[PDB]
């Protein structure tokens, strides 16, 4: 999938997000070393998390 800069992903608006992102998903469009450095654990761990709970992070972080 087409990755994007945190700063995208976080601040642009619904109507305007790259067409390759799944909004529900932004974590997925992060490069490698900006999921890391903003969720500190693997891909494969924060998806183990519920979904909930991964929504709850991503909420305070501006990707939910």
């Amino acid at each position: 999938l087409e990755t994007f800069p945190l700063d995208v992903l976080v601040n642009t608006a619904a109507e305007d997000l790259p067409r390759g992102v799944d909004p529900s998903r932004k974590e997925n469009h992060l490069s490698d070393e900006d999921f890391k450095a903003v969720f500190g654990m693997t891909r494969s761990a924060f998806a183990n998390l519920p979904l909930w709970k991964q929504q709850n992070l991503k909420k305070e972080k501006g990707l939910f």
